[PDB]
């Protein structure tokens, strides 16, 4: 009767080591994308989420753990 139903993904972003993360959500998407400068090469990853029908892309919200997880989540409708 209380629920509050939330979506979220975690996404171990430790290996990667990105030094720029952006959280990106538009239309029923959300987008990871990370970026690892050069210490010779540069290496780009991007993920992508089918979100849940009815999620409002402004509740979407991200936080990375000390731990190297990037959390996103959102309420459901």
């Amino acid at each position: 009767s209380h629920t509050a139903d939330r979506w979220r993904v975690s996404l171990d972003v430790n290996h990667f080591a990105p030094d720029e993360l952006t959280v990106k959500t538009k239309d029923g998407v959300v987008e990871i994308t990370g970026k690892h400068a050069a210490r010779y090469i540069s290496r780009c990853f991007t993920r992508k989420y089918t979100l849940p029908p009815g999620v409002d892309p402004t509740q979407v919200s991200s936080s990375l753990s000390p731990e190297g997880t990037l959390t996103v989540e959102a309420p459901m409708p």
